[PDB]
């Protein structure tokens, strides 16, 4: 509350570390469904169904341009990528599986880096 603060968690490396995580996600072999925005002209249904499209290139631009106020907003966009993927793809598809794998991979890096 006013003039009463919890001790200051050092957040000065968060930017760099989210960048590193993002790089590792970008370079994973199962990243391919997620590298670019889904083409909303060419994928029937996507536009109407997926209210908040997200992909790694868009996360990378937001990161590079100071559009994440903190590391939680960054993690929310990453997760959104996988949540969207699950909404639109069968678990038993290559993309569906990619998404489960990438999420698992992300969450581990996240925990190891920050928790």
């Amino acid at each position: 509350s006013m003039s009463v603060k919890k001790p200051k968690r050092d957040d000065s490396k968060d930017l760099a570390l989210c960048s590193m995580i993002l790089t590792e996600m970008e370079t994973h072999e199962d990243a391919w469904p997620f590298l670019l925005p889904v083409n909303l002209k060419l994928v029937p249904g996507y536009k109407k169904v997926i209210k908040k499209p997200m992909d790694f290139s868009t996360i990378r631009e937001k990161l590079s341009s100071g559009q994440y106020p903190n590391l939680e907003t960054f993690a929310l966009d990453v997760r959104l990528v996988f949540d969207n993927c699950e909404t639109f793809n069968e678990d038993d598809s290559d993309i569906g599986r990619a998404g489960h794998n990438m999420r698992k991979y992300f969450e581990k890096k996240w925990t190891d880096t920050f928790k």
